[PDB]
């Protein structure tokens, strides 16, 4: 009654691609990728390991191969040389998180519902191909240009953050596309307040406790009641009650057709490069 994983994993050749400038410490690296005998030039980025944290960069591999969305990272291949390489499509503007903070002075809400929507894309892609993120959350979203961004960080992909969870995720480690759902309203309240910290200083250790008590994030500033009403539903304690990615896609739709009504916000050689999204 499971499909069969018919995803493809590709081996490159270390001779395939070239590092280029360090992005972050393993370690990633700005990069080129010319697949072999096919004239094009592809940016990346290339992750190389510096161990038996081997088979959790394999897991990664394997989930990033298995996925193909417009809204979801994709594996392009792995390298098998002494360290494990993987190469992936280069995110240019950097993580959601740190590109709302960066920016927030000249994020409209044309962009904030838009980011909300490819998130509730991807995420709605992820729970069809019965898989659970566990991890969602602004700094695990990757901005390919402004206009788009994917969902990433598949380590703890299946098929911690306590700030980000569930209640039952906290309480009982319990783990549904319902729990996911809990940290896409963290996640857009994040964006909503360009990129403020969810429960600042509160422990952690609190945090169970609170939601107890019926307590939640607070209505971010620049939001109607009608986006909070949205984010408030993605933390009901019973996880039937809150919203389907599938419907976060459409209300968030609704509002992206007339951002001004939901979001008050004051003000509103590189020759045969193609991008991965078009290198099929
Ligand atoms: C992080 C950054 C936005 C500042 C840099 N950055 C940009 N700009 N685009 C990116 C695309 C991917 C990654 C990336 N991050 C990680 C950590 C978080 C595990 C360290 N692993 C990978 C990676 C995964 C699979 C793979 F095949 C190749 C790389 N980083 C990217």
């Amino acid at each position: 009654g499971e499909a069969p994983n018919q995803a493809l994993l590709r081996i490159l050749k270390e001779t395939e691609f070239k590092k280029i400038k360090v992005l972050g410490s393993g370690t990633v690296y700005k990069g080129l990728w010319i697949p072999e005998g096919e004239k094009v030039k592809i940016p990346v980025a290339i992750k190389e390991l510096r161990p038996k944290a081997n088979k959790e960069i394999l897991d990664e591999a394997y989930v990033m191969a298995s996925v193909d969305n417009p809204h979801v990272c994709r594996l392009l291949g792995i390298c098998l040389t002494s360290t494990v390489q993987l190469i992936t499509q280069l995110m240019p503007f950097g993580c959601l998180l740190d590109y709302v903070r960066e920016h927030k002075d000249n994020i409209g809400s044309q962009y904030l519902l838009n980011w909300c929507v490819q998130i509730a894309k991807g995420m709605n892609y992820l729970e069809d191909r019965r898989l659970v993120h566990r991890d969602l959350a602004a700094r695990n979203v990757l901005v390919k240009t402004p206009q788009h961004v994917k969902i990433t960080d598949f380590g703890l992909a299946k098929l911690v953050p306590i700030k980000w969870m569930a209640l039952e995720s906290i309480l009982h480690r319990i783990y549904t596309h319902q729990s996911d759902v809990w940290s896409y309203g963290v996640t857009v309240w994040e964006l909503m307040t360009f990129g403020s910290k969810p429960y600042d200083g509160i422990p952690a250790s609190e945090i169970s406790s609170i939601l107890e008590k019926g307590e939640r994030l607070p209505q971010p500033p620049i939001c109607t009641i009608d986006v909070y009403m949205i984010m408030v539903k993605c933390w009901m304690i019973d996880a039937d009650s809150r919203p389907k990615f599938r419907e976060l896609i459409i209300e968030f739709s609704k509002m992206a057709r007339d951002p001004q009504r939901y979001l008050v916000i004051q003000g509103d050689d590189m020759d045969d490069v193609v991008d991965a999204d078009e290198y099929l």
